[PDB]
């Protein structure tokens, strides 16, 4: 048998609440949104959260890229709560903190989260219409996690009982340093690092923070076009995602003993995997598109589902399988795989 408890998960990212409603075409106008578009809160987007409350269906879902990862990574070892993953990030002391907080905790993750009241709340406003989906985000307390929450005994203690450390690259955004007390906790504990590449911005515009957290990665995922702009990162003047994945085994800096693994999927094509034993390529489930209810978070889900299986010691070809089936299952919305 296997008989095995999961590995303690400790993920770190920015913490948003999905504020998220059906909403009137109306009032996308109004926001001045454009539909199916993701953009950050601006002048002209002036009211919107105060306006998609007012909203009979509105609802509050905990989200943000790596909180749903550790969300759904939580769902799949529902035996145990409280006992697997424990969430780090920056929330405020505001209504929309404790919904986040609160319902987080409540479907099984440690909320070893900071209050600032330097700014409120990481929101998004997801405005629904029909099976399309039109993104208003504010980062808000996100970006203020600081070093005094990351020296606070509860988050020492949480990377100590840590084996496995999972950071979007939006970690990378805030504060470098942050990261960096993960990379060397996961040298003392001997656990293995993770990092989602998360958006081609960050190898266009925080390359020098990835760089310094590089070396200290086992684990990188991305998609296609997150592993491209890796590649223009790099130099590497090539969109054969395979070579791209090859490359970043051997030719990008590591001093861990784990070994590294990268793995990038491909959507509509294989996920690629490849180590020190070369490239292999996991074929991802054939799908219809009139089955799809939104690629939002399909990243997040195939990540959650990947830890999940890694944190129950199985092997990366099984880890790429169990991130497809929560990937198209997230697409499509107790776990039966
Ligand atoms: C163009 C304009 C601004 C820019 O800076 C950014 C810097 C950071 C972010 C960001 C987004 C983000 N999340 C948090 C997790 O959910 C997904 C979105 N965390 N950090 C977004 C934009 C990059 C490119």
């Amino acid at each position: 048998s296997m008989a095995s408890a999961p590995l303690r998960v400790y993920v770190q990212c920015n913490p948003l609440l999905d504020v998220s409603a059906h909403v009137s075409d109306e009032f996308l106008v109004k926001y001045g949104l454009e539909r199916g578009t993701a953009i950050l809160l601006s002048e002209r987007q002036k009211g919107i959260f105060d306006d998609i409350e007012k909203m009979p269906n509105v609802r509050y879902v905990p989200g943000g890229s790596g909180l749903n990862v550790a969300r759904v990574a939580q769902w799949m070892q529902q035996a145990y709560k409280g006992k697997f993953v424990t969430y780090v990030g920056c929330i405020a002391d505001d209504r929309y903190g404790k919904v986040l907080k609160e319902a987080a905790e409540h479907e099984g993750i440690v909320m070893a989260v900071e209050h600032t009241t330097k700014a409120g709340s990481g929101a998004c406003a997801v405005c629904i219409t029909g099976k399309e989906r039109t993104l208003v985000a504010d980062l808000g307390a996100a970006n203020h996690l600081s070093s005094e929450h990351m020296r606070s005994p509860a988050v020492v203690r949480a990377m100590d009982e840590s084996r496995i450390f999972y950071f979007s690259g939006f970690t990378l955004t805030v504060d470098v340093n942050h990261v960096l007390q993960a990379c060397r906790k996961a040298r003392e504990v001997d656990g293995l690092f993770m990092i989602n590449l998360s958006a081609p911005f960050i190898m266009q515009f925080f390359s020098a923070q990835l760089g310094e957290v590089l070396p200290y990665t086992d684990i990188i995922v991305a998609n296609r076009h997150e592993a491209k702009e890796f590649a223009n990162m790099m130099k590497w003047d090539t969109d054969c995602v395979e070579e791209i994945a090859r490359r970043a085994v051997s030719e990008v800096p590591y001093t861990g003993t784990k070994g590294r693994v990268v793995v990038f999927t491909r959507d509509i094509e294989s996920t690629v995997l490849a180590t020190k034993d070369g490239v292999e390529t996991v074929p991802v489930p054939q799908l219809d598109q009139d089955k799809v209810i939104d690629m939002n978070g399909a990243g997040d889900a195939f990540m959650g589902g990947f830890l999940s299986a890694y944190a129950v010691g199985k092997d990366l070809r099984r880890c790429c399988e169990t991130g497809h089936y929560t990937a198209q299952e997230v697409i499509q919305r107790k776990p039966s795989f």
